[PDB]
DNA sequence: AGGTACCCTTTAAACCTACTAACCC
DNA sequence: GGTTAGTAGGTTTAAAGGGTACCTG
């Protein structure tokens, strides 16, 4: 386990949090996924050797950061692998939070309102805790290696095959392969960042989330890549049975209506 | 006051199709 | 002509993102 793959996954998928109740303040730091790749976050837990995994909430697995003392060796990691996402000031912000209880300046009326503006200014905002604490706040605050990709992609990723009803193909059908990652409007910085990491590759506006889409010998480069440094999860059979098809579809196979049976095939078990 | 854990709710991620264009020429 | 590609439209869940209560101090 590499430890790029760790940010990668983390600045996709990973979730630093603060919470305020009844006024008492903790910090979190969880990840949150489908059940069937909870072995994902066992790899990564023992990894870290910290935090815990459990049912949150129907068919899915969280995985979470809870103890002070814990958070620690996630910070620590965290500052010499940096994240790239906005994500990044996501940390910052709940990093220097975890200042201010390495401090005990929190158990402060004081503390506690220097700790809700961080909060206004994290993934969602205030929210009930806007009529309590009205006096506002704030101030948010490059690839690195390429395990940092396989980590981003294994989790913000697709590897899909496409079936086109071209009506001019003898076959009357188009067999291509295309490789997407999805992400957030407003990361436009990682997406365009994405697009010359590889010098290739299309980037795409669609309902605030933009995709990074990726010609054959452009998506045999990448294909060549997670050998290099493979995606990791259940997402890898999804990889690897496209990564079949780039076989079976780059011989003329995928021009032989005895092949596109084949194809479909191999495409109807994948993703669901 | 710090754990530790049973929950929850929407949406940004993933996943699909089907036509145009610009390609081997 | 036949193959590619770049595009426009989609659907749906797995995330992106949250809570508060319970022991033990
Ligand atoms: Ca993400
Ligand atoms: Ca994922
Ligand atoms: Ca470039």
């Amino acid at each position: 386990i590499n430890p790029w793959f760790l940010t990668g996954f983390i600045d996709g998928e990973g979730c630093f949090r603060i919470s305020v109740t009844k006024w008492r303040v903790q910090l979190f730091f969880q990840i949150n996924l489908h059940e069937k790749d909870r072995a994902l976050l066992e790899s990564i837990k023992d990894y870290l050797k910290v935090g815990k995994i459990h049912i949150s909430g129907k068919n899915l697995v969280q995985y979470r950061i809870q103890t002070f003392d814990e958070l620690t060796i996630l910070i620590k990691h965290l500052k010499e692998y940096p994240l790239v996402s906005k994500k990044r000031a996501d940390f910052e912000l709940f990093n220097t939070a975890h200042k201010l209880i390495k401090n005990n300046e929190h158990l402060n009326k004081e503390g506690i309102n220097k700790l809700v503006s961080l909060k206004a200014s994290l993934n969602l905002g205030l929210s009930s805790l806007k009529l309590a604490f009205p006096n506002v706040i704030a101030t948010r605050l490059n690839i690195p290696d390429p395990h940092w990709l396989s980590g981003f992609a294994s989790a913000e990723g697709c590897f899909m095959v496409g079936i086109a009803k071209s009506s001019a193909s003898s076959t009357g059908y188009q067999v291509y392969l295309t490789f997407i990652l999805t992400q957030h409007v407003r990361d436009e910085n990682l997406m365009k960042c994405l697009v010359d990491y590889f010098n290739w590759g299309r980037l795409a506006r669609k309902r605030n989330v933009y995709e990074y889409q990726v010609k054959f010998s452009d998506v045999e480069k990448l294909l060549s890549f997670f050998d290099k440094y493979p995606i990791l999860g259940e997402k890898a059979k999804d990889l690897q049975d496209f990564c079949s098809v780039s076989d079976l579809m780059k011989s003329k196979t995928h021009l032989t209506e005895e092949g596109v049976a084949k194809i479909r095939k191999i495409k109807e078990g994948m993703n669901r």
